[PDB]
Parts: C-alpha cells; sequence; structure tokens
C-alpha cells in the first residue's frame, strides 16, 4: 500500500529535500537512511541528516547509518564550491541532533534486513555516491534479487556533465567509478536500475514561483524558512532562472512505476541502455558515461535512463510532503 525504500545520500541541499520526500510524501516508507561521503566529509553528512531529521520531528522513527565512507578506489575529493564546508551551508534554522547514528550493526547488515523484510518490494534511492549499494552486492550478492529497483541520480548522456577537466562527469559517478561501473555493468542489477541524468534533472528548476510556494505570508515556518534558505543558497552557487534540484527527482519514476498515480500524472519517460563510464581516474573524461548499449522501448534488458517527466507534477509532490513535515516541525 506504500513504497518501501531505503535512501543512501550525502546532505547536500538537493538531498535534503529528498530526506523531505522520503519521510513525508503520502507514497513512501522510509526504512532507513545511509549517509555517504560526496558533497561534504562524511562526518558532516552525517550530521547534517541526523539534523534535518530532528528538525522535522523524524529523529525517532527513521534510522540513521553511516554508509561508505570513502571512494572503492580513488582519494576523496569534496564539492566546497557548491554545498560550502559543512555540505549545508546557508541556513542557521538546522538543529543539533537529538540522536546517534545507529551502531547496532554495520550499514550493509542495515541494508539487509531491510530488503528482506520488504523482499521483492523495495527500491534502494541513491542520491549520492554508488559506493553504499555496490559494497552492499559485493558482500551480500544474494540481495540483488530481492530490491524491485535501484533509482539513482548520477550521471550525465551526452558529454554533460559538471565534473572533471571537460565537464563530462556528473559529481556522484566521478567520486567513485569503479562502484558506478560495478552496478552498472552487473547483468543481474543493471535491469532493475533506474537513472536520473543531469539531462533531466537539469529541468527541475526551483524558481522565483517555486520559492513563493515554499514561504509566503500564509506559510512561514522556521521549518519553511528553513528550506527556503537551502534553495536561495543552492541559486547563489549558480541557470538564471534558478537552481536544479537534482535528487528527488529519482523519487518520481518509483510513483510511475509502483503506480502511485497514472502515467499521464507524472509523465515519467525512459530509455533502455547498458551504460559504463571511465574509471581511469587519470583520464580526463575520467567518470563520463559511455552508452554501451541500446534497446527498443518494449525491452527488459537495459539500464532505464530518465528523459522526461511532468515539472509540475514534481514540485506538487515536493510541497505536498513539506505541508506535513510543517505539521512535525520541532524548531517552530
Ligand atoms: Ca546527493
Amino acid at each position: 500500500s506504500k513504497i518501501p525504500i531505503w535512501l543512501d545520500c550525502d546532505p547536500g541541499h538537493d538531498d535534503a529535500i529528498a530526506i523531505l520526500l522520503g519521510c513525508f510524501h503520502p507514497a513512501f516508507n522510509l526504512l532507513g537512511i545511509s549517509t555517504c561521503f560526496g558533497n561534504a566529509p562524511p562526518e558532516n553528512t552525517d550530521y547534517n541528516a541526523r539534523s534535518l531529521l530532528t528538525a522535522m520531528g523524524k529523529a525517532q522513527a527513521i534510522p540513521v547509518y553511516k554508509g561508505a565512507q570513502r571512494p572503492w578506489k580513488r582519494e576523496p575529493h569534496y564539492a566546497p564550491d557548491i554545498h560550502g564546508i559543512s555540505g549545508l551551508d546557508g541556513t542557521s534554522l538546522l538543529p543539533k541532533p537529538t540522536f546517534e547514528a545507529r551502531t547496532d550493526k554495520t550499514y550493509i547488515e542495515a541494508i539487509e534486513e531491510a530488503i528482506l523484510a520488504n523482499n521483492g518490494e523495495i527500491s534502494f534511492v541513491s542520491t549520492g555516491a554508488l559506493t553504499t549499494l555496490a559494497t552492499v552486492f559485493r558482500c551480500k550478492p544474494y540481495l540483488k534479487k530481492s530490491v524491485k529497483y535501484i533509482s539513482i541520480m548520477g550521471g550525465g548522456l551526452h558529454g554533460l556533465g559538471n565534473c572533471n577537466p571537460n565537464l563530462s562527469a556528473e559529481f556522484n559517478v566521478w567520486i567513485d567509478p569503479d562502484a558506478a561501473n560495478y552496478i552498472f555493468r552487473d547483468p543481474d542489477v543493471k535491469d532493475k536500475c533506474i537513472v536520473v541524468p543531469l539531462n533531466l534533472t537539469h529541468k527541475a528548476i526551483a524558481t522565483y514561483k517555486v520559492n513563493e510556494m515554499i514561504y509566503n505570508e500564509k506559510n512561514n515556518s522556521k521549518l519553511r524558512e528553513l528550506f527556503l534558505e537551502l534553495f536561495q543558497f543552492f541559486a547563489h552557487t549558480y541557470f538564471e532562472s534558478g537552481p536544479p534540484i537534482h535528487d528527488p527527482v529519482a523519487s518520481m519514476p518509483l510513483l510511475e512505476f509502483y503506480g502511485w498515480d497514472p502515467s499521464s500524472a507524472v509523465g515519467f519517460r525512459y530509455k533502455r541502455m547498458d551504460i559504463s563510464c571511465i574509471d581511469d581516474v587519470f583520464n580526463e573524461n575520467s567518470g563520463k558515461i559511455i552508452i554501451e548499449k541500446e534497446y527498443p522501448n518494449d525491452s527488459d534488458v537495459g539500464t532505464i535512463i530518465g528523459l522526461d517527466l511532468n515539472i509540475q507534477y514534481f514540485w506538487d509532490q515536493i510541497f505536498e510532503a513539506l505541508n506535513r513535515a510543517d505539521k512535525m516541525s520541532t524548531i517552530g
């Protein structure tokens, strides 16, 4: 009756909105969160996640584990330019977290539980690196055939990117190309992977119209203010229309595929392709996506590559979630 999910993220301004959806959208049973390295160091992305949940009141519902703390191979390089030093700069409203990251078990064990608990029905959602999920599947490969979908925000098609000398690579793939390949090339997994690339996410712009919706004379919670202050800082690091909010877009295909709403509503269109990426770090196009193969639209084989969705609908979902979050705000 409700889409069970695990979220691996690196908050992260756009990742904060991913958490908001998974916590508060009526369609999602969030089973837990794993934080990886990426936008900031792993200690920051951990704290940032637990701070958000504490602000939204969800710090005693949503289990938090520390995920992958570093890439498989490459030296960790973070993004201070876009996200700041804490990885979530621009808002002082973020409260000191009530709860610790849980240590009853490894994150691999926690994800193992969650998958088996929702055997065949769960979807894993990576808004950060693919290191967390690639490690789970290395260590516990039996778990592959239990996950229904893996919804990834990452990659860019046709040499679209925000990383590497040529801007040919997208961040989440670039920070661990090995982990990405291990996912994209595995025949068990690649066929049920959903990829939401820069091509698609760059449609998810937070314009003046969107900011009005988050904060206005009718609706001016401090929680609402927090989320506004994120959108603003994200925009300051840019698209004159405003900044794209990449990570929540990975939730939309699930709403269509699990059939929360009709495809007419969600409007999620996609292709079927095998993909890989350049994982030689010394390569100038390090991380750039290669399209290995392409398939007819009725194909079962191939990674599911997002092309278009209804951006109106996207935003309606975020606002829906935000009105419920507002009721559970712990910071005024
Ligand atoms: Ca992210």
